[PDB]
């Protein structure tokens, strides 16, 4: 638990561009970690924000034209700022707006972490009609999955689901923490994008000991939550999760943390 | 609770063009039922969402200048996509935006459920008991009607329902009855004319699993009803349903 | 406890242009006192609702341009309905952008409160004639000649003229995002129509709701900011006249 004290001490201004379902719930969850969220969308304002934040989460989860040149102006802003870009590409298997667009965001700026499930991810790396030699129709699992993003857009992956994935530079870790109630907040994998923008500390390349530690401070508050006498279904639950975020302690954290190599 | 079975194992598909003050709290309610919400506003993806999609809602509770050709638009891919809406008027009757809106939508698109409040179906016809307002709805619209109120009153052919379930702190939780549009959507199964039963039951497991909700010993207020009514809604069995239902054929 | 006697018998519409991340919070914590919340955002509904409605609150944590013109119309609908306003210029101090409409607005239109931190209000007042949030409330009062409310560890109030300090609330408020916006619509919804608010309106408003939070954080369930928020809005939908009257904290009144 190295990183997460350091975000409770130092309260770090995560910018989120995120979508109209989850901004409460994201800001909410990030404020329960002890970060500081602002969710900007104007352009006017993003040179001045981004200059002292420490990350901004790109999720485009309600895409529509209204956010689209916007997005690309805000992408191409951090970089010039060198604050580190999350990218959550949610749903972009679902239609071909979402490719196309996606396609332009990460040809048009480098992004720091790409997280998505492992269909979103497999869509965008389909996409990009580089695969030579893959069978995008077999049954890839996570692993190699994000493995082959990797090798594509040379950024960190992160693959949520049953176990979740994370590839950094030549480093692949598999974790297996967490709850199937997380399933049924609709916030949960969106907030996730804010909580790894919450751990980046103005990296563009971050170690992926963060990224672990994003995830499984995360997994382990939901599997905390969900075994609270309180925790009676989803509906209770989300307010437990923000609470077993806020009080997660390194013993817990150590105690429950379940990770592999490779 | 024959369709909430359904919805359970099937996990269908609701896309949701609903207002900026209801968003979580509906895609939650969908979740709390087994339904897979989708918040998809962009016209230019509605043609490949809507052919897999099982309903959509259409909530103009904040309806603005942005969205308001992109939801005729909308609705015109839904019917071209034989996808049902269920159409929730929201304040209809506070303002003439509203109302024009309304009439322009009801004139571009069929759709497969109105719902709102009496003094919402009313302004529709309009511009007095709750059963009436909706049988001359149903008279104009050609449309299953759904009028929420203490009693809540369903019109889908030549029937009409009278249910009597809930709680009085569901109209202290904001979008309450704009989850209950959502709600409605996933019990449709791309069914364009739904069966009375489909509809009977969406509402009914709605208010039962407030009433129940509302008796729990942790329910302090409208605060903590609200996550409570979310696992009422997630844990319902068809004990609770047969025990609790009320229900009057009028 | 009087107003809020009124608020849960009249059930006050309360117009809320309020920002993308606390619109459901606000309209629960505005039903929870019983306030009638409604997040109207077209011009072109604003003259129908606002001659019904009993005030707006305007605030501006997710400025972009899509509302910036439209804020400054319904600023006006509202001063020619006689609709009180309540601003927030959350974050004003963060951009340029930020300031300069919020300069714009205060040109445009006539507000009913200001409310804002200390260095959202000090921000406000920062290219003018020219530390501790008294002083810069009535800065601001005397800039503006607008009923100013400053939050922080104690909130302050400056209205005609009296000035006072109030010392209610949790900790746990500061992490809950849109705690502070909820604020700014339980004030509107004190207002009654109000262009020129009574003081003692505003601080059973701010009182109404830092009792409750203190109240709430004191409750067995309350285990964090999660499990917090929903036992706010449960205290503030009981809260009474002997809890309120005990618990007030009203630390200093000048004028
Ligand atoms: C976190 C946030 N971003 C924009 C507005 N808000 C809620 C007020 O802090
Ligand atoms: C339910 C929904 N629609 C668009 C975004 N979301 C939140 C979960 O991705
Ligand atoms: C409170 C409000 N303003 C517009 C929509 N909503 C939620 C449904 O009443
Ligand atoms: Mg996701
Ligand atoms: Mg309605
Ligand atoms: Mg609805
Ligand atoms: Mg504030």
């Amino acid at each position: 638990m190295n990183y997460l004290n350091n975000i409770r001490i130092e309260n770090p201004l995560t910018i989120c561009y995120t979508n109209d379902v989850v901004k409460n719930f994201t800001a909410n969850g990030l404020l329960s970690i002890g970060a500081s969220p602002a969710m900007s969308e104007a352009p006017e304002e993003a040179e001045e924000f981004y200059k002292v934040a420490q990350a901004l989460l790109i999720n485009i989860g309600t895409l529509t034209a209204q956010n689209e040149q916007d997005i690309i102006a805000i992408a191409q802003t951090a970089n010039e700022a060198g604050l580190p870009i999350v990218f959550d590409p949610v749903a972009v298997g679902a239609s071909t707006y979402r490719k196309q667009f996606c396609k332009l965001l990460l040809k048009s700026a480098k992004v720091s972490v790409i997280k998505g499930n492992a269909s979103e991810i497999l869509a965008l790396i389909d996409d990009t009609a580089t695969m030579k030699g893959t069978d995008s129709d077999a049954n890839l699992d996570a692993v190699t999955i994000a493995k082959k993003a990797y090798a594509i857009y040379k950024t960190a992956i992160v693959i949520t689901g049953k176990e979740d994935v994370i590839v950094q530079g030549d480093k692949a870790i598999v974790l297996a923490n967490g709850s199937p109630l997380l399933a049924r907040v609709t916030g949960a994998g969106c907030l996730l994008g804010g909580i790894i923008a919450g751990f980046l500390f103005r990296e563009t390349e971050p170690d992926i000991e963060a990224l672990i530690e994003a995830v499984s401070v995360f997994n382990i508050a939901a599997e905390v939550a969900a075994e609270n006498e309180n925790c009676g279904g989803p509906g209770t639950f989300s307010p437990l999760l923000l609470d077993t975020l806020y009080h997660l302690n390194e013993t817990t954290y150590q105690q429950r943390i379940r990770i592999q190599e490779v």
